């Protein structure tokens, strides 16, 4: 009656919570697919694209911690179900990542356009993703009035590289910071100044 497992697990994912690890997880197979009273998981992984053979470990838990990784690098991951009668299908491959670090990227100014005495348009260049040290989640635009300390800020998505700042006091000097952020946190701030005209 017993046979090899019917299917391999779904929802394979690799994500670090430290720069030196990657946690591989998956949905345990439903018992009807074990074809056996126990099932284990053959986990294979390697840094993406290396001729070196796959690292491999068999576990019964639906997760595996890969340690001693470089910071935010891609890994190829295969998870095959196995039991005493044999192995599931040849598995599909998922890309996972070791853990994120703070970005090193610092946004560069494209321009600050003065719109009115109460509004400006801030434009920056898209950061280089290789310096994000993680998945780019957005930008944070911090600004405050010096005069002419309450600090305001505007969070935009990762796809967005300008923002209008409204409700500014007229004839005032403002400081402005722009930071990229990933899942770990924000990078260093590029630091700018602008003045609103009279009103
Ligand atoms: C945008 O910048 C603000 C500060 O201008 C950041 O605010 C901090 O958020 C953390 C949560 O991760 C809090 O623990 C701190 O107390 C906050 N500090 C201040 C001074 O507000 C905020 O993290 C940034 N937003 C994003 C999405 O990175
Ligand atoms: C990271 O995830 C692993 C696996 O779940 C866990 O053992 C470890 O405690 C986690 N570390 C932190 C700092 O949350
Ligand atoms: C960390 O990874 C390196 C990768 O080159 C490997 O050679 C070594 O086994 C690991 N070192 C430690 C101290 O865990
Ligand atoms: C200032 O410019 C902003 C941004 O375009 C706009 O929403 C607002 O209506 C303008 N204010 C005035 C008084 O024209
Ligand atoms: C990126 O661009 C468009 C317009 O802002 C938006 O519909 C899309 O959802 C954005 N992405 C995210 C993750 O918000």
């Amino acid at each position: 009656g017993t046979a090899a497992p019917e299917k391999n697990p779904v929802d394979v994912k690799g994500e670090g919570n430290e720069t030196t690890n990657m946690v591989i997880t998956w949905k345990p197979l439903r018992w009807m697919d074990w074809n056996a009273p126990q099932v284990q998981y053959r986990v294979q992984w390697r840094p993406q694209g290396t001729r070196g053979p796959w690292q491999e470990q068999i576990v019964s838990d639906p997760f595996l911690v890969v340690s001693n990784t470089s910071t935010f690098v891609p890994y190829e991951i295969k998870v095959q179900a196995v039991n005493s009668q044999g192995k599931g299908p040849e598995p599909q491959v998922t890309i996972g990542y070791s853990g994120e670090d703070y970005p090193q990227a610092i946004p560069e100014l494209e321009g600050i356009e003065i719109l009115n005495s109460s509004a400006v348009l801030v434009k920056w260049r898209p950061v280089d993703l290789a310096q994000v040290k993680g998945h780019l989640r957005g930008y944070n635009v911090t600004y405050w009035r010096e005069g002419s300390i309450h600090k305001d800020h505007v969070v935009v998505p990762a796809n967005t590289t300008s923002v209008i700042l409204s409700g500014l006091r007229p004839y005032s000097s403002y400081h402005l910071e722009v930071q990229a952020f990933n899942g770990r946190g924000s990078g260093p701030a590029s630091e700018f100044t602008f003045s609103t005209p009279e009103g």
